[PDB]
């Protein structure tokens, strides 16, 4: 045991693979954020007495999130940092890598435990995205594609939507996206604050 479950990466990015600027996101999309909350939060139903999803994130993403929203509620938060800091505080959870995080989670949230783990999401940092992309259990990318090359200075590390990666990563039908996420999701382009964007789900075989 340690690799029972696959990982899912969730990310909002520009057609240039832009994901961030200054330790923020150079867009403010309140319906996007709300999709993120619903996806990372949703647990199939018979399960939802025991079950919680996990969000894994890098230190600077943790720092990036406005203090009033940390830890992300109704999810198990784990911050991944090669320098066991710290910063705690409210109950929460550090590991020096993706695999140390998974080991900590499996130790902490066992069959015995009152809380059980449902799905595990990597929610960013560029650096943790790169670790997740290299991990043999990552098989799923929930991507919000922002159709505007907004200036960014932090980039998603692998062009998964590009021709070079297209025998590995496949974009799924929208009905399958709605299935996975268990609700209606808007199809096609959405316009908030002068940006068109759309939700995609991509997968690869393990
Ligand atoms: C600065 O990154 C923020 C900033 C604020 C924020 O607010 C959550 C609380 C809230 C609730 C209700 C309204 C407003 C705020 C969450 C994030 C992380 C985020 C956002 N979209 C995200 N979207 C995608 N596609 N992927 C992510 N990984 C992601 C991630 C990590």
């Amino acid at each position: 045991m340690n690799q029972q479950k696959s990982l899912t990466l969730i990310v909002a990015l520009t057609t240039s693979y832009g994901i961030g600027r200054s330790n923020s996101l150079p867009w403010k999309l309140k319906k996007e954020i709300s999709y993120f909350k619903r996806v990372t939060s949703f647990v199939p139903t018979f399960d939802s007495f025991e079950s919680m999803n996990v969000v894994l994130m890098g230190r600077k993403t943790w720092e990036s999130i406005p203090l009033q929203f940390r830890p992300l509620k109704g999810r198990i938060n784990v911050v991944i940092t090669r320098n066991e800091s710290l910063d705690l505080g409210n109950g929460i959870h550090s590991a020096k890598s993706l695999d140390h995080a998974l080991e900590l989670l499996y130790r902490t949230y066992g069959s015995e435990s009152s809380v059980q783990i449902n799905r595990i999401f990597v929610i960013g940092g560029a650096q943790l995205y790169k670790a997740a992309m290299d991990h043999p259990k990552l098989d799923r990318i929930m991507a919000t594609i922002i159709y505007k090359d907004i200036h960014c200075d932090v980039f998603f590390p692998l062009k998964f939507r590009d021709k070079e990666w297209s025998s590995v990563w496949k974009k799924e039908k929208h009905s399958d996206l709605e299935s996975w996420v268990g609700t209606k999701v808007p199809h096609g382009k959405i316009n908030e604050d002068g940006f068109d964007y759309e939700f995609e789900m991509w997968t690869r075989d393990l």
